[PDB]
């Protein structure tokens, strides 16, 4: 009778209503020679989901965008407390689709769970009332879409098994949407950690392209599967060019590094926070995205500024006066971060969630030990092509945020450029 404002990401009744055993197969090799994957390929098929998208698909792309919004939120809040220096960074929509991949692999106890975690309801006993992963990937690929339709964003899924594991095709096939780069690779993750460890790294570097040294604190022995999402953002914002030479950026009191600084001049929106005093940027990249830059009215009253603004639902601080004449001058930012979100999980209490006694029958021939579920993201933000002026010169805030859809695609913390 009545229906959830999240009621697109359900089943619906015809898919619900409408078997051979499943199919499996034993991950090649690490070893074995793969080509690099088509960074412009990929925009291709995201691209081919934007431009015949529906009035019916448009909905759930912003209840997606809302759960992920939120779920992103609860993280990068996991995230800060866990840890320093190089600040953070987090991309709700790549932590959501991770947990969602889970959450399509995982059998009733675990699958419940991570439905209600999500924010979807379970009245348990329905099918009706249950998750319909597959719809709600293809709409996170929505969102996705819009943001690159100059900028890039490639997402890679490293499915790396234990030698014997056998991954089930029809998991592996839901992943689709999610990324058609999906790499299920073989490897002893048991004699030595760091050796495979760094087999993981150099598989990487050859598939993706992009050096990301991504340091391990603890690595556990007895797991056999591993789920990485590497993600890579570039954005070559219009209007914003290379200065040249290299330019001091405060990192603290005492000491400073010279680094790299783009600027520009345009039209920009800017205010200051008469509540909370901080100030804000908001320099549009195309001509929906957006990459608010939050500035606090000191240093130190950063960390403060950060706990208020980005770690809760609302974006109340997120206003629209008149624009005005604006130098902005920031870092050319090359941000990297990396992240175990089954640390995450465990700083949230939700250690068992994904834990030892996890069922994620669906994902292969035996149980797998999910032992690390990374996140990984390379952001980089390049030149494109009276006055009052801005210049990011010490620590700020920044998000990069999609309005069609709502969502916001990349927040985080920049306490040092390299």
């Amino acid at each position: 009778v009545y229906i959830h404002p999240f009621h697109l990401l359900y089943y619906s009744k015809s898919t619900c209503a409408q078997t051979l055993p499943e199919p499996t197969f034993e991950p090649v090799p690490i070893q074995a020679k793969t080509s690099p994957v088509d960074e412009k390929t990929l925009r291709d098929k995201l691209v081919l989901a934007t431009e015949k998208l529906e009035a019916e698909d448009r909905q759930r792309a912003a209840q997606v965008a809302m759960i992920a919004n939120f779920m992103g939120f609860r993280m990068y809040k996991m995230l800060s407390e866990a840890r320093v220096a190089s600040g953070a960074v987090l991309s709700p929509p790549a932590l959501f689709g991770t947990l969602v991949s889970f959450y399509l692999g995982s059998l009733d106890p675990t699958a419940s769970q991570l439905q209600v975690l999500l924010g979807v309801p379970v009245k348990e006993g329905d099918c009706t009332s249950r998750l319909d992963g597959h719809k709600v990937l293809t709409a996170l690929q929505a969102v996705q879409g819009l943001l690159v339709t100059p900028l890039l964003q490639s997402t890679v899924v490293g499915l790396f098994t234990a030698p014997g594991l056998r991954l089930k095709q029809p998991f592996v096939e839901s992943l689709g949407p999610f990324t058609p780069a999906i790499f299920p690779r073989s490897l002893d993750l048991s004699t030595d950690p760091v050796l495979a460890a760094q087999k993981i790294n150099r598989f990487v570097q050859a598939v993706t392209g992009w050096k990301m040294n991504l340091p391990l604190e603890g690595v556990s022995t007895d797991s056999t599967l591993f789920f990485n999402t590497y993600v890579h953002f570039q954005g070559k914002m219009r209007g914003f060019s290379q200065l040249t030479g290299l330019h001091e950026f405060w990192v603290d009191n005492s000491t400073s590094v010279s680094v790299p600084m783009l600027s520009g001049t345009g039209n920009f929106q800017h205010w200051s926070d008469a509540q909370n005093n901080f100030s804000v940027t908001r320099v549009p990249l195309g001509e929906s995205v957006t990459l608010l830059l939050i500035q606090p009215q000191c240093a130190s009253d950063l960390d403060r500024v950060e706990v208020l603004v980005f770690q809760h639902d609302f974006l109340t601080w997120i206003k629209n006066p008149p624009p005005r004449a604006i130098r902005l001058t920031l870092p050319q930012l090359e941000i990297r971060g990396s992240y175990n979100l089954q640390d995450l999980l465990a700083q949230a209490k939700l250690s068992t969630l994904l834990g030892a006694e996890a069922n994620l029958g669906k994902m292969g021939d035996t149980n797998p030990r999910v032992g690390e579920v990374l996140n990984s993201i390379l952001l980089e933000l390049q030149a494109g092509e009276e006055v009052l002026d801005v210049t990011l010169s010490s620590p700020f805030l920044f998000a990069i945020y999609e309005r069609d859809s709502g969502a916001l695609h990349f927040l985080g913390r920049v306490d040092n450029p390299q």
